[PDB]
């Protein structure tokens, strides 16, 4: 039994890029949805028993785990389009401080220097879901995957303030943390290969 | 009178990309290089009197200062072709944190998450010409820009073992920190808009 960890921020076109590429090779597959704050956290309980984790959050070295780059996604800030920093100049790229944020929250309490929130005036959430209801509802801004947002973004429920501090969303890492195990094993060189080439061919 | 800082990690390409806009809007523009180690570490002195600085390296916020995303660039781990990792399977990709690292110092003694070394058998320099020297004389591996290493790389001087963590080179941000004056003044913007898009427009 391989036991999967995918974070809520990784799309799940590239959740069946995963899903397909490991059946090919394993008998056994079990597929776990955990939030970005709580990826690496999981993977450290050895109970958890975690083969192989695709999250966007990183960390220099893991006890037992080695790290790579499956590939790249997107994100955005986001807010209710009436939201003060509608205009989306650079004084609002600073005020982001000032602003109350929607952030993950973490079971642990602690969070990475990348899910850490940014301003004061924080409200935590378990997920993306929590987070974008809030934000419709102009209680705050917040960071999310494009696929959470590309919906409401077109059917105008929310509007974007990263265009300046990133144009065409803010590129993030998937990283692939795996058992030190797997490391010799062809069947995982084949998984890597195969889900790094079917992202590269699938934009 | 415009300082700006660009780290030895920024091409050169991209140094011109900057040197030329700035010329348009701007009358005086110092131009300053510095270590990626040294770059956050200088702009924070007040006697430097930075406006700009594009690096490689990341911090949450500076006091003063405003980040944003210029573009991105590659960065490779490098060794002599006959250093015992040439192989750069897997097992190589963790034997990193056992084999000597020559890594960039910092006057200021501190590294970042991102230029931190990896590995204890750690040797210090101030540049990446004094790195890829050592590297080329098998003494440890490194990570350097891709056009510190275009070069010695078709020379078969040099070879890669960053290939199985992330195929294609080590993805990097180059952020522009600027004085949070400028985040008014239309001619700034200008120069983002400008820069940003020839880099794009040069691959
Ligand atoms: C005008 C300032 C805007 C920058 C906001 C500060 C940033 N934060 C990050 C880390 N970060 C966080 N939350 C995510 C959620 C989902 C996804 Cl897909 C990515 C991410 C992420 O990269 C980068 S950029
Ligand atoms: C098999 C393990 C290989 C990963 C090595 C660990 C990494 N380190 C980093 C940060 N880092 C550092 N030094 C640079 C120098 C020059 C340039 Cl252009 C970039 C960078 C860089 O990103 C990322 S990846």
């Amino acid at each position: 039994n391989l036991r999967v960890l995918l974070d809520t921020a990784i799309p799940p076109s590239f959740c069946d890029t995963v899903s397909s590429v490991l059946l090919d090779d394993f008998n056994m597959v079990s597929l776990i949805r955990t939030s970005p704050a709580d990826s690496l956290a999981t993977i450290k309980q050895d109970n958890a028993e975690i083969d192989i984790a695709i999250t966007i959050d990183e960390e220099l070295k893991i006890s037992r785990f080695n790290q790579c780059v499956l590939g790249y996604t997107k994100a955005f800030v986001v807010a209710h389009p009436q939201h003060p920093l509608c205009n989306a100049s650079l004084h609002s790229i600073a005020s982001l401080a000032n602003y109350r944020q929607i952030s993950l929250g973490s079971r642990s309490g602690q969070h990475s220097n990348l899910l850490r929130p940014v301003s004061d005036k924080v409200l935590f959430v378990e997920n993306f879901d929590d987070m974008l209801r809030l934000v419709e509802a102009g209680v705050g801004w917040g960071i999310a995957p494009h696929y959470f947002v590309e919906e409401r973004l077109r059917n105008g429920t929310l509007a974007v303030l990263s265009e300046l501090y990133e144009p065409g969303g803010i590129d993030t890492k998937v990283y692939c943390y795996y058992n030190t195990a797997l490391e010799s094993e062809r069947s995982f060189l084949r998984f890597l290969e195969s889900a790094r080439q079917r992202l590269r061919e699938l934009g």
